[PDB]
C-alpha cells in the first residue's frame, strides 16, 4: 500500500530490494516528510531481519549526560544511583534492527561515542568491564544536509564512512511530479473509505493544483490535504476550489 | 452558550462540526484572548471522546530537566532512584484528548522529543526499555506566530507538519466586528444575572464605542469591560461614558 | 481608620464598595506608600470571604526552582523531595483570597506557570497525576509600571488579561492633595494618643509645607515624618520649623 | 562613658533619648568608624526592650542560597536534610531587638525577601504553611551611600521607606572637631589605666595634629592612634612627635 | 587477507615485522579509512603479546569527570558512591596491549593525567594510596594532524615524545595507487561470495575510473563502493557506468 | 637567634617589646621573605599568651563554600556530613592566639565574614542559634599591598581598621643593608655546624657582593645562597667566585 | 648506568653529590627529556633517604576539587567524608621524598594550598582540627619556564622562594654535544643487547648527523631513534643513511 511510481522511487525500490541479503548500514536522507521512515520500515521488512524488534529512537533528543547509559546500559555499581545492571538499545536490539532518527542532530560529543560500535558490535557498559558484544543492523535517517555537515565539520567524516554503506537520498515531492497523482488517489480512496464519504476523485482543474504546488512538507503535506479535502468534501469530486482554500 | 456570528467564526465553527469523526491534530493560533481554549474544548465536546479525558497541559512551562519524565513517565530504577514506575501525561490520556497548549513556545530542545510520538503513538518511558502505545488525539494551541517562528527555524518544520493537519487560525476580535455586540450582550446578560442587576442593554452610542475599540486582549478584554460595566452601572442601560472610563 | 477623601480616592473606595459580590482578580498597581495593600486588605474585608484566610505571598520573591512546589505542592514521591505530599499556598487558600504581591516583579518563566490556574483554578502538584481544583480569589499588586512592562514583553500580555479584570490605579499622594491634611491629623492623633504627647495640629505654616513636599515615599512616607514630628514635638503644635528639619 | 561633645553627636543623643518610647524601624548611617554600632546598642539600652536579646547579624555575608532558612527557619520536611524545624534570626528575636548590619550592601534578591515582614512582622518558614508572627524592634546601619543607592536603583525604594522611619545620620569625624579632643582624651584615659602607664595628656602641639588630621578610620582610627601612643610612650605628656610617626 | 601492495605499505608491513620483537609504544596517524586500526589489530598479532588481551578504547570520548576513575580505577571509600574497590582499563590490559584511539583528539587536561603511566606503568587510583604497577604495551592512533597539534599546543610535547617512540604515517589512498585495484579485486570476491553474486571483476574502463577517484574515506570509502556495486550488478563484470553512479 | 641590627628592625623589635603587655590585632607587612612569619611568633613569644596555642592558617586558601563552617564551625543538624557539632578555628584559639596568614588575598566576600568577630569576639555557628564568644588574639601578615588593596576597594577599609590597631611594616632587605653581613653570618655558622663543614667567613669582596645585590626573595633569597656556599664550599672562606655563580 | 659527560652534566652530578648530607627543597627544570626525573631519582638515591620511599605525583594532574584531600587527607566526618579519616600523600611520604613533577603547572589556588607545608611541614586535614606534622623532602621539577612565570605572576614567588633552595637547571642535549655519542652508544649497546642484534656502533657519517640534529625532543627523543636505529639495522653498523629516514 506505498506508492512508488517516479524514476527515482522506483530505483529507490529496486535498491531496497537488491539489499535485502544484506545487512550494511544505510544511510536515509531528505527533506521532512520525503519518507525516510517508510523506507527504512520497508528494509526492514522485506530483510533477513524482518522478523526480529525494530527499535527506532531519536538518537539525537537523548540527553548528553546520560547518552552511555541509554545506548550501552550501565553495571550495577559505582556509576550509579543503582542496584542492578541495565541494558541499553544496542542490547535490546540485539539480532535486530537499531534505527537511529536525526542522526544528522547528533551532537559531536555524541556521535564520537558511536563511533566504535558501528562497525565492531563492541561496547562497554557505562561502569562496567567486560566487553559486550551485539549483531545489530543499523539503519539512519536526517532531514538535515549531511554531507553539508561533514564539509563544515558539524558532523565527523569518520562516522558518515561507516554509516553511510548503502545511501538512499530521497528527492522532495516537487521533483517526483510523478508520484503526486496516484499519492492524492491513494490517499483520496483511503479517507473516503475511512470517514464513509462518497468523494471518488478530483476535477482536472484540482489535479493541475496538485501539481504545480511545491509541497514543502512533502508527502505529509498532502497527505494532510486531501485528509482536509475529504472531511469538508460535499461532491463525488474535489474540485480547484476546494483544494486552493487548503494550500 | 458560546458566540459565532462573523462569517469567519460561522466557517470555523462548521470546521468543527465537520472534524467530528476525525482524530487528526488540530492546531489552533491567534492572539490573546480569541478563543482557543473555547475552541479546543469544543472540538473535544463534539467528537467521539466527548467521554473521555480532555488533559490539559502548558507544554512550555514544564522544566527542561523533567520534560520526558512527565510526558512519558519514568520506570521504576536507576535512571533516577524513586522506587516505582509513574505513567507520563501521554498514558493519563490514553483513549482521551491531550491538548498542548503554548506549543509554539516550547524549546527546540523539547520539540525534538515530542516529535517521534505524535504520529506513532509510542515512546520509551524515561529510564524504560518497553515501547509504550498509547491512543491520544493531539490538540495545540498558541498565540505565537508559529508559521514565522518555522520560517525563522524557531520552530521545527517537521513538528508542524505533524500539528497541523487541521489549522484553525482565529481572527483578532478587531476583525470580526460583528461578533463585538453579540458577545457583549451575551456578557451583560450573564453579569447582570450573576451579579442582581437591572442592566439590560447599551445605548446606541455605547455600541459605537464597542465597534471602535481595537480590544487587544479580544474576546478576555470585552468580557472584562462588560463585567465592569455591569458591576459599577445604574442604570438599566449602559452609556457612552460609562465605557469611556472603562477602556 | 483609613482616609479617603480626593476624589480619586472616594471613586477607588467606591469601586472596592461596589465589587463586594463579586469575586474577579483585581489588579491594584501605583507607587510604593500610596496604599495597595490597604485597598486589598480593604477588598478583602468588604467582599463575601471576609472571614476566610487571606494570604498574603511576595510571589516574585520565591526562588525559581522552587516556585511550583510553593505555589502547588508536590506530591510524595515526586522527585527527592520527601516521604509525604505537602500543600501549596493555592490549596492553602482554598475559598479564600489569595493576594499576589509584587506581581510585576515576576520572571517570565514563573508568569508563564501561574497562566493556567488564575482562570480554570485547576493545576497538578509537582510530580502528580491528579488534576486538583481550588477556588481562590484572586488579588495582585506591584509599583511596577505593569502597562509598561507588557509593551516591553517584560510581562505576558495574557497573564495581564487574566489579573486586571478589574483595575485600581491609585495615584501618587502628590496628585491627591485633598488626602495630605486629613492624613496627616489622623497621624497625630494616632502617635500623639500612643506616645501620650500633647500635640494637636499644625500650624498653617507647616500645613503649607506638608502640601508642596512631593512625597516620593507617599502616605508610607508621610506617616513616617509625622510619627517623627510627634517624637520631637515640644508645643502642642508643629510649627513649619519642625517639619522643614525632618523632610 | 561615650563620647557626644559637638552640636550634631549632640544632637543625635537627644534624638535616641526622644525615641526611647517608641519601636520603629531606625537606620543608621555613615562612614567606617563614626560609631554606627554604639548608636545602634545605646538605642537598645535606652529602649522599652533593654532587657531582650540584641541579636546582631551581618545580613549581606549572608550566603543567598540559605538567606530564607536564616532569617525565617525552615520546617521539617522541607526538601529533605532535616528532620526537625528550625527557628530563624527573625524568631530568635522575637520580643527583642534586631539589628540588620550592612543593610545596604545587602543584594536586591535578598532585600526583596525582608520586604513583607520589616512592617507586618509575619512570614512562612522556608517550607511551612503556617505564618509566623513576631514583634521585633528593628536597626540598621550601612556605611554605604543607602541614598544613593537607591538613586541608582541598587537599593529597593520600597524596603528604604520602611527601614528609614528614623534616621540617624552620624558624621564624619572630621566634621565634629567638638569630638577629637574629648575623645583622645578619654581613649589615653582608659589605655593609661589599662597598660599601666604614666601618660596623663597631650601637648598643645600633639592637639594641634589631632585637630587637623582628617581622620578616615574616624572613632576607630582615632582610637588605634591613642592605643599606640600610650604604648610607645615615655613622658607623662604625648608630644607632636610621638604623634606624627603614628599617623 | 589483507592488502599490502603499494611501496609505502611494504614498507609499514616491513616496520611491522620489524618490530615484533618490542615492546614500545607505536603511534599511528592518517585519514580516516587508511587503515591505522588494521595496523593496530595487526601490530598485536605480530608480537609477543599476541595471545593476551587487546582492549580496545577510544580514549578521548571519556567524560572528564570519569577519567581516572576509567582508566586507573578508584578504591573503595571516599571519591565514592561506591563499597568496593574497581580495576581501571589499565589493569584490566596488564600483560596485554592498550589500545588508546583517537589520542589527538584528547583533552590537554586528560593529556596530562597520561603523562606518568605511559613510561613508568604506575599510578595511584582514584582516592587510593598504593601505588599500582602494570606492564602495558600501548598503541595509539589518531586522524588529526598530531604534529600539528603540538605545534599549536594542542598537544603536550612530552606525551607527544612519548607516545611516538615508533612511527607509522599511513598514507591516503589517492598516494598509494598500486593499492587501488589490488584491495577492489579483494573485496569484489570477497563479497560476491558474501552474496552469491557472479561478479568476477572490473571493466579496463571501471579500473581507471578507481584510480583516479580522490578516496576521501580511503580504504573504507572504497569497501563502500565496491559492496555496493557488488549487491547491485547485473554482470559479470563492474563497468564504468555502474561505478559512475555509485561515486 | 633572629638578627636585628639595621635601624628599623631594632625599632620594630622595640615595639614587639612594647606591645607585650596588650593583645590588640597586630597587622604585619613586606615583601616575601622580609620575615613576617618570624616577627607573628616572636610577638606571640614575648606576649601573655605565650604558653597559649599559636594557630596559623592560610585565610585566603580556604576553599569559599567551607569558609564559615572551617572558622566558625557548624552545629549539628544544618544537614551534610553531618551528625554532630564541630569546633571551627576560632574556637580552637580560644585563649591563645590566631595567625591569619595571607590576609591580603582574601576574598572581598570572605572578608566581610570576619567582620564583626575581630571586635566582638562573636559569632554564630554554621546553622546555630547560639551567639558563640572566643577571647583570641589575632595576629595578620600579607606579602601584598594592603594600603593600595583598600584604595582600589579590594579590601575593605573597616576590615583594615580593625585589623591595623598596631602596625608593623617591615623592609626589603635591600633597605636594611646593617643586616646583611650579620644575616649571613649568622647561617654560615648554622648551617657549617649542620653540614659538618669548615667555612668560616666571607672574604671581602663576597662581602661587596652580598651588599650590593637586590634580594628580590629577601632574608630567605639570603639564606638560601648561604645555604648553597657552604653546601658547595672548599676552603674556610667563601669567596665572591662561590657567591657569583649562586646568585 | 647514567651518562654525564658535558661540563655542565658534570656539574650537575657534582652538585647531587654535595647535597648527599642535606635535605633541602630542590628545583629542577628543562626542557622536556632532558632527565629531570632521572636527576630527582638520583638525587633520591644518593641521599640520607636513599631507602625510604620516593612518592611521585603529577601534582597538575590533580583536580581543583580534590587537591587538599589528596594532599593532606580528610577526617572522619568532615563533609559526608566517608565513614574514616584517609591520609593524604605528604603523610605516605613521611620519612621519605615527596616528587612534585609538573609544578610550573600547578594553579595559582593550588600553589596557594601548598605554601605553608613546604617550610613547617605542618598542616590540617580536610575537616580536621588536629594540626598534623610530617618530615618530609621535597623535590619538584617542571618542563615551563619558571622564572618567566613568576615574573609574569602565573606562580607564586613565596612558593619560589620556598621550592628553589637548591636549584638544577639542566641544559638542553644540543647544548650539551659532549654528551650525545656517549648517550647515542650507550643505548645502541643496551637496545642491541635487549633485541639480540649485532650492531656494534656508527658511521662517522652517522655520528656527524647525531651531533647536529637539535633533539627537541632531547634525551628521549635521542634514545628513540637508537631504539628504532637497532630494531631496523642490519649491519654491525648503523650508517647516516638508516639515521637520515628516521629523523
Ligand atoms: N511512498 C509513500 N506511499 C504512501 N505513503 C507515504 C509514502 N511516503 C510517505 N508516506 C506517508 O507520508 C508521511 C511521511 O512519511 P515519513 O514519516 O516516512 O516521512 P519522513 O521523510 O521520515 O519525514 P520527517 O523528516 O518529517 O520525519 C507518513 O504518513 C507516510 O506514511
Ligand atoms: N465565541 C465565544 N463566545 C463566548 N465567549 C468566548 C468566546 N470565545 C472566547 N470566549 C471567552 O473569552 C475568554 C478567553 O477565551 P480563551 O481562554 O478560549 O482564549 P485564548 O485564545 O485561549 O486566549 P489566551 O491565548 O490568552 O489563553 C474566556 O472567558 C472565554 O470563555
Ligand atoms: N488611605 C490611607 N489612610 C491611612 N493610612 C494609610 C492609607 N494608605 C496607606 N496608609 C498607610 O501607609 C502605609 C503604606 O500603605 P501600604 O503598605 O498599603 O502601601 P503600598 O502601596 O502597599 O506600598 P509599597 O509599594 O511600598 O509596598 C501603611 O502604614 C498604611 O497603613
Ligand atoms: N561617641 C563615641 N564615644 C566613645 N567611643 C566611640 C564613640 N563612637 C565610636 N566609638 C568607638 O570607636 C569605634 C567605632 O566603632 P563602631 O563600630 O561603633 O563604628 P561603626 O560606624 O559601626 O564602624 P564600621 O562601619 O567600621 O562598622 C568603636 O571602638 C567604638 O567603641
Ligand atoms: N590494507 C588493507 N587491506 C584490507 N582492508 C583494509 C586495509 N586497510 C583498511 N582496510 C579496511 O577498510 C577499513 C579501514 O578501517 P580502519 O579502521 O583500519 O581505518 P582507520 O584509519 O582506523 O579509520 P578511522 O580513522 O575512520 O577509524 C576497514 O574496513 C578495514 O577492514
Ligand atoms: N630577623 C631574622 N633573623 C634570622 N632569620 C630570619 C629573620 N627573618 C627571617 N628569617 C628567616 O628567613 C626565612 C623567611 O622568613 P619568614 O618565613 O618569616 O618570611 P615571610 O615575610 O613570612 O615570607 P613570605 O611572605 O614568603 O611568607 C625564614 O627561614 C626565617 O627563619
Ligand atoms: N643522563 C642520562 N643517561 C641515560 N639516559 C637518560 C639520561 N637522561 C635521561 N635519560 C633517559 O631519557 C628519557 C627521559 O628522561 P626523563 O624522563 O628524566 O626526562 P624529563 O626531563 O623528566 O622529561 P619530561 O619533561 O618529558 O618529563 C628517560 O628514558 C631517561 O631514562
Ligand atoms: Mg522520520
Ligand atoms: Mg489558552
Ligand atoms: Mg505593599
Ligand atoms: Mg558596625
Ligand atoms: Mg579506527
Ligand atoms: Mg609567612
Ligand atoms: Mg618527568
Amino acid at each position: 500500500e506505498y506508492v512508488f511510481e517516479s524514476p527515482k522511487m522506483k530505483e529507490i525500490l529496486e535498491k531496497i530490494k537488491k539489499i535485502s541479503c544484506a545487512e550494511c548500514p544505510v544511510l536515509i536522507t531528505g527533506e521532512s516528510g520525503v519518507g525516510k521512515e517508510v523506507v527504512a520500515r520497508l528494509i526492514h521488512k522485506l530483510s533477513d531481519r524482518s522478523k526480529e524488534p525494530f527499535v527506532a529512537l531519536n538518537v539525537a533528543s537523548i540527553p548528553r549526560d546520560i547518552f552511555e547509559a541509554e545506548l550501552f546500559g550501565y553495571e550495577k555499581g559505582a556509576f550509579t544511583g543503582a542496584v542492578s545492571s541495565k541494558e541499553g538499545f544496542f542490547e535490546l536490539a540485539d539480532g535486530g534492527t537499531l534505527f537511529l532518527d536525526a542522526i544528522g542532530e547528533l551532537s559531536l560529543e555524541a556521535q564520537a561515542k558511536l563511533l566504535r560500535v558501528i562497525e565492531s558490535g563492541k561496547f562497554y557498559r557505562l561502569g562496567g568491564r567486560k566487553e559486550i558484544e551485539v549483531n545489530v543492523r543499523i539503519l539512519a535517517a536526517t532531514n538535515r544536509n549531511i554531507k553539508e555537515l561533514v564539509k563544515e565539520g558539524k558532523f565527523r567524516e569518520d562516522l558518515y564512512y561507516r554509516l553511510g554503506v548503502i545511501e538512499i537520498e530521497i528527492p522532495p515531492l516537487r521533483e517526483r511530479k510523478e508520484d503526486i497523482i496516484p499519492l492524492a488517489n491513494h490517499f483520496l480512496k483511503k479517507f473516503s473509505r475511512k470517514y464513509a464519504k462518497e468523494v471518488e476523485g478530483f476535477t482536472k482543474s484540482a489535479q493541475e493544483l496538485l501539481l504545480s504546488y511545491p509541497w514543502y512538507g512533502n508527502v505529509r503535506e498532502l497527505k494532510n490535504v486531501i485528509e482536509r479535502a475529504v472531511l469538508f468534501s460535499e461532491g463525488k469530486f474535489i474540485d480547484r476550489g476546494e483544494l486552493s482554500c487548503l494550500v
